[PDB]
């Protein structure tokens, strides 16, 4: 599922992503945008043989389980294609466990690299929230 922005605004905000560890809710969708362009079912495979996965493309190095990244730990206790459904509990709840892993949100290269410093509020202007 593609989300529409103020319809993954929601999402986040319902399931509890609103300022979580301090981070408020432009980051993540800002974040969002540009790790997957709002596209649960977005995967991309990285140079060390692991994957990311969803709308947050959560790592399988670290964070699930996919059966083929030899000597992933799976934090989250899920298996990666839980990330990729057109609901975004699982993937929230296992972004709300990546950022309390003590680097913040710059456990996402892309939120480093395109959100951190700008003005996300513009991700979330308009929505009903
Ligand atoms: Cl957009
Ligand atoms: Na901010
Ligand atoms: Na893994
Ligand atoms: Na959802
Ligand atoms: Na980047």
């Amino acid at each position: 599922k593609v989300f529409g922005r103020c319809e993954l605004a929601a999402a986040m905000k319902r399931h509890g992503l609103d300022n979580y560890r301090g981070y408020s809710l432009g980051n993540w969708v800002c974040a969002a945008k540009f790790e997957s362009n709002f596209n649960t079912q977005a995967t991309n495979r990285n140079t060390d043989g692991s994957t990311d996965y969803g709308i947050l493309q959560i790592n399988s190095r670290w964070w699930c389980n996919d059966g083929r990244t030899p000597g992933s730990r799976n934090l989250c206790n899920i298996p990666c294609s839980a990330l990729l459904s057109s609901d975004i509990t699982a993937s929230v709840n296992c972004a709300k466990k990546i950022v309390s892993d003590g680097n913040g949100m710059n456990a996402w290269v892309a939120w480093r690299n395109r959100c951190k410093g700008t003005d996300v509020q513009a991700w979330i202007r308009g929505c009903r929230l």
